[PDB]
């Protein structure tokens, strides 16, 4: 009941296209976590400086790592085949400064 209006959407690539955010969180072994909300699509990138912007604690001393999986600054929601409410584990090592 919020708009009964009649959408055009006759055309686009797929950047005028409808798109929602998922929340998820993330800790680490400085027992810490964050939680942020982030796109199906996009850079798990943004969710590395929001942890050391928000904690103050340097995200090259540890990595980001989703089961078992690999997040290196690139890897999207998408691609790991997560979805909202999920956890991401940061451990401790140097992963190249």
């Amino acid at each position: 009941m919020s708009d009964q209006e009649a959408k055009p959407s006759t055309e686009d690539l797929g950047d005028k296209k409808e798109g929602e955010y998922i929340k998820l969180k993330v800790i680490g072994q400085d027992s810490s976590e964050i939680h942020f909300k982030v796109k199906m699509t996009t850079h798990l990138k943004k969710l590395k400086e929001s942890y050391c912007q928000r904690q103050g604690v340097p995200m090259n001393s540890l990595r980001f790592l989703f089961e078992g999986q690999r997040i290196a600054d690139n890897h999207t929601p998408k691609e790991l085949g997560m979805e909202e409410e999920d956890v991401i584990e940061v451990y401790q090592e140097q992963t190249g400064g």
